[PDB]
């Protein structure tokens, strides 16, 4: 019923999603269409998930759909963290953005985050506040902390005065380290009483981008070379696991040293099974199907150890996001192809007959590469060979 | 019993061999060592071996070994194919080389062949004058054809005179080029007159080579893009085999175009399991167990059903001949690895059984990766893709 | 009207020619499509062109639309330099390739080559035997010279028979090279005959390609540096224009040694438009639609005042060629777009009117850029810098 009752639940699995099939965002969904995802979603066990903006009519008609199957059917059970996106000023403008002001289309954005909310509050069981606003390389439209902090006491007043349920959980949505657990030039007061402002803190990482940008942890090591091609994989995977962790672990610790005990949740963490730039063949051999269910799989296990959600990255391959370029990871971080094959990751519920009699956009769910691992396992690289200095400890 | 019946008979398979386990020659192997790996290849149903020169006690070592385990066991069964080693005039000294003029070591080497044929004519079918002698890049210490014609010319008289059989074969081991198959700057009369005084021709082709050096015939072409990663493979490796058979048929062709009729063998081929140069990862994705395996396998069909033999190259892998670079694809032509351990190709026969109780160096004879596919394919790398022009054919 | 009035005859301009619109030779033009393409190059002055084989219907079709064409108005006049298609054995199969050895399919392909200028002698006036067949770089198919020699002698026999006009003649078009004028490997006997054989010698020479290839022509030299873009510009292109002369002079010079006087013409030359491998901004810098047309004014004014016809490569774009990459060169090749829009070269004949009331797929000629110059000399890069060394001359 309620969101605390939801998150850290492992009953209620949780993803991120877009049903967009086309490389522009102009070409939305229809009704019909998001249903077909929402049947495939829920027969996975997944019962949330999360949404970026309500600017565009994509959320709202997730709802929609959603609404019509619980009608259709009453043991039907979909869920949703609505994002409301944020802006600074003249963010995807052609004029001179300023990052210590506020857009000022967020207060629209958030009336009609609030609406809906209002309008189906059976299926909306969180709003999110942002997604990563805050985190300082987001140079396209990247706010303070004050303006999350603004939207989300908004928020929270409306709940106080009774517009909103009282049990609406409020977040924002960020990297690591807009929540503190990285650089501390962002240890600032208005992040503290952001901290206290939310119900809980929404904590996105990805190893698999550091394995470009940051990658000492990432690669075979030492005597890792006299081991089998399938333990280089398992004990490299394991490390991107671990450093996930360690990104999540770090929030953690800040909060505990500002005495603020709030759960976090993991709102975004994926692992593209493709790449043609850093992340593929020509850098640093991360992306393939096999990886990514490794990954999701790890990610799967501490969660549910945790009791933490985990709105991974992402349901469907969407092909808007790198638009010029359809073999950018961007485009790859689906569970599922764009036609709705299912990637390695889902090989084993495909035989278990969980997508049976289920479609998407005419096409029946099916393994890629028609099942074949050894097929999978010629295209997969190996991370590469690395030296470690030993420390004299 | 005679090389006219060994040759081009598949019931006596051919191979290239040196049994040296070391990084130098120097450390030569014993009797012992030699009977372990002609039990070895004999099991595998080799019946007859190739050598590359005479100076070294190890040619003649081998025959000791042959001949001890023929008295040990009347119905074992290996021939050989001695290789007089032919240079160029200050070969392998800090003198100026002279192509024009002829090694003074020569003549004891032809010597010292003669004398082995002699002690070991049960053994001894076929003596081969040069190896890759005539070759213009060869750069170290090839001759002109005159040179391996006056030797083959004294053999032929030596058998002439009753001091050899008469059933004695003699060739010349060499590149295609070399018997005419290529650069028509190679045609000169004195080719023609070896071409004439040989027994036969035995002739050198290396695609596996040739991925770097020519790389026309190799990569993943056009809409082969759209194939699984196991017919990519098939196809592309099909093109290298088929490259094979075109330069050996070209010598059949210029013999031909002289009205000579003169059975051809070959004499070298072969595609290593590993190299850290221009045909492994960081060039031309030739080397690995999977792609020699195809090779080999399709380089016996087609020489069974031409009857032809093939030397291939090598059985056991040598690591003296890039000694400074273990990862060097010269140290990794064998069919098995210098411990014994069976490589991807012959995981079959070992399976089957053909090799148990014996033994290499202590070793049992094992399978490579413990004969896991899975663990191999990982390893494996996809031939480059290249573009395709379509010709208005 | 004969190909001996015809060839040379600056009233009479030649081009080589294709029809095809689409990434496939599978999806044929249309006889109203290619009349299209007739009226066109009839509008600009072409009054001859050249095609590569009777294999698929295209060549036929062309003739078809020709026939139309002359039937709808008395006054158009279109003429055909019809190409047979010469293979080697197993060229285009999996099957090893044999360059000592001739397609079976070769004969039909004479036969129906012979079969159209029958049909159609009004409009064919020339006979190719081959596309580039002798040159040893094509290593796809390439033939010896007694091949073509051996259906030259066919084609002259049926004229002498009576079967074929006595004014039909008979070629093979092919590499300077290939006629004698570079490596002397190919100064055979065969090749002698062949020049013999012939009316006329069809020669190729190819500037662009040897930017990359043989690039001691091409470049920006010393002083160079200090003047003008422009003249830059002018000057490289000028080496490029005299560098193609130079190579069919050697074609001259080479059966003026023979003691064999034969017209000599250019069947094949072009500068590609643009190029995302070797010849664009990522290699030589030649492709750019401004050095298209500086390069295609020289070789004009060059054939015209020496006598020669130039089947100047090509009309339109065919993007069949590199079918898998759109940004390679060889799809580019056109003096118009696939779309029908003129490039520089053609611009001051669209502003002349010369293409009024001319379509292609439905779109009117056009000029490339909008007709603005300066947004084409954006895009267009200088050649690359070099070392000039003085001799001491
Ligand atoms: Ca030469």
């Amino acid at each position: 019923v309620t969101a605390k009752d939801i998150l850290g639940n492992s009953k209620y699995l949780a993803i991120s999603y877009g049903g967009y099939r086309k490389k522009s965002r102009d070409f939305q969904p229809s009704i019909e269409e998001l249903k077909e995802d929402m049947k495939i979603l829920h027969a996975m066990n997944i019962r949330i998930l999360r949404t970026y903006n309500v600017r565009l009519a994509h959320t709202s008609n997730i709802l929609k759909a959603i609404r019509e199957l619980k009608n259709e059917d009453a043991n039907f059970e979909m869920y949703m963290m609505v994002g409301a996106w944020i802006d600074c000023k003249n963010a995807w403008t052609d004029q001179p953005l300023n990052h210590h002001e506020e857009s000022e289309n967020n207060a629209s954005e958030i009336d009609r985050a609030v609406a809906l909310a209002q309008e189906f509050p059976d299926i909306v069981k969180v709003i999110a506040v942002g997604n990563e606003a805050m985190v300082k390389w987001a140079a396209s439209y990247f706010v303070q902390p004050a303006v999350i902090l603004k939207w989300v006491n908004h928020l929270q007043a409306l709940k106080k005065k009774g517009d909103l349920s009282k049990d609406l959980w409020i977040t924002s949505s960020d990297n690591f380290a807009s929540w503190g657990g990285g650089d501390p030039q962002y240890h600032v007061e208005d992040l503290t009483k952001l901290i206290e402002a939310v119900d809980y803190l929404s904590v996105h990482t990805y190893p698999m981008h550091d394995t470009h940008y940051n990658p000492i942890f990432w690669g075979v090591f030492g005597d890792e070379t006299e081991l089998s091609s399938l333990k280089r994989i398992d004990i490299a995977m394991n490390r991107a696991k671990t450093y996930a962790v360690s990104q999540s672990d770090s929030v953690a610790s800040y909060i505990k040293s500002l005495g603020i005990n709030k759960p976090i949740h993991i709102g975004e963490t994926g692992w593209a099974s493709f790449s043609n730039g850093y992340y593929g063949a020509k850098g640093s051999k991360a992306t393939d199907e096999y990886k990514e269910a490794i990954f999701y799989n790890h990610i799967r296990e501490w969660t549910n150890e945790a009791n933490m959600s985990c709105f991974y990255f992402e349901a469907f391959d969407e092909p808007w996001k790198d638009a010029h370029n359809s073999g950018g990871s961007e485009n790859h971080f689906g569970l599922f192809t764009v036609d709705g094959k299912a990637k390695y990751v889902l090989w084993d519920l495909v035989d278990k007959g969980v997508f049976e009699g289920l479609t998407r956009g005419g096409n029946p769910i099916t393994k890629t590469y028609n099942g074949n691992k050894e097929a999978l396992f010629l295209e997969v690289e190996l991370p590469p060979v690395k030296k470690e200095i030993t420390k004299n400890h």
